[PDB]
């Protein structure tokens, strides 16, 4: 868990920035079921250009037809993205490091440098993966006694990367409501603010409009169409067992539970970043 206040904001940012003038390339590193809502609303700002690979992590989790639509995207914008599930495991990560600066170490070998190893380091929010990827990468678990500062390394990675073994962290996009609801339906954001209700209905309704029978046989129930979404959590709350003073429904069990089964992939395998949902907002970020 990490704590943003505007001081930690104006630090991230200067130490992002800082890391980030040693590196060829950066690895920008969102979360697949969210590949537009789980970046830094500033990270064209800290990266200013650099060569960038775009992770899609936890693609096991998602949808890759909706992930591929984003992918594109990336492409139009310049960047190189790929798709990983840094748990389960990772060896396109160095290819495209490699495609990412081609045109840089191109131009060194035509001003007569010797070639050289190239360096990168991973950029993102919290809770998308960053630290797993890393010691994956290095094959291996990333100062030991306490009072000692660790110092930042490079990491071998196959043959032509050497990669910074500390994540730059950058704070999660804080000024819209839906934004807020798809973080937290992923366990990026597992914080306040956002009423948990309103993330559980806002998971539903998702569910019911892109999932429905898939929905009802996880919990084995079925639902009036011109139900309002109160049913749904009687109807889930009934049929689990989680009541309250005779047969009430206990609503806060039935939120946690809705939302522990959609955080953890137990339904489905989710995008929940629709592009043809987004038009306006990309077209509003775009200029
Ligand atoms: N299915 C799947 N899970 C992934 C993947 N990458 C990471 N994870 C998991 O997502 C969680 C967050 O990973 P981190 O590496 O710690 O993310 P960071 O970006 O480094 O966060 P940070 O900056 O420190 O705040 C971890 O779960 P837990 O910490 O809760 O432990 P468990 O998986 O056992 O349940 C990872 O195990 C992936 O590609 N696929």
């Amino acid at each position: 868990v990490i704590q943003w206040y505007p001081g930690h904001m104006a630090k991230a940012k200067r130490e992002v920035s800082e890391q980030l003038k040693k590196v060829d390339v950066v690895f920008e590193l969102v979360d697949a079921r969210i590949p537009y809502s789980s970046r830094n609303p500033m990270i064209d700002e800290v990266i200013n250009q650099k060569p960038r690979v775009v992770i899609l992590n936890k693609k096991d989790m998602s949808n890759l037809n909706e992930m591929s639509k984003w992918e594109q995207f990336f492409i139009d914008k310049g960047y190189y993205p790929v798709s990983v599930d840094a748990k389960h495991g990772l060896k396109k990560v160095e290819a495209a490091a490699i495609k990412a600066t081609a045109e840089k170490f191109e131009r060194e070998k035509a001003k007569g440098l010797k070639p050289r190893a190239i360096r990168a380091m991973i950029v993102g929010i919290p809770n998308v993966g960053k630290s797993t990827l890393i010691n994956k990468l290095a094959k291996r678990s990333i100062g030991n006694k306490p009072g000692v500062t660790k110092q930042q390394q490079w990491i071998k990675v196959g043959n032509a990367l050497q990669l910074l073994d500390t994540p730059g962290i950058l704070w999660p996009k804080f000024e819209d409501e839906e934004v807020g609801k798809k973080l937290s339906l992923t366990g990026a954001i597992k914080d306040s603010i956002v009423h948990l209700d309103e993330v559980a209905i806002y998971g539903l309704n998702f569910l019911i409009q892109n999932d429905l029978a898939r929905l009802k046989s996880h919990y084995n129930i079925e639902v009036p169409e011109d139900a309002e979404i109160i049913a749904w959590f009687d109807a889930i709350g009934k049929k689990r067992g989680l009541i309250r003073r005779g047969n009430e429904i206990d609503y806060e069990a039935v939120i946690e539970l809705i939302i522990y089964d959609i955080r953890n992939a137990k339904i489905g395998n989710y995008c929940f970043d629709i592009f043809k949902d987004m038009t306006e907002e990309l077209a509003n970020d775009a200029n």
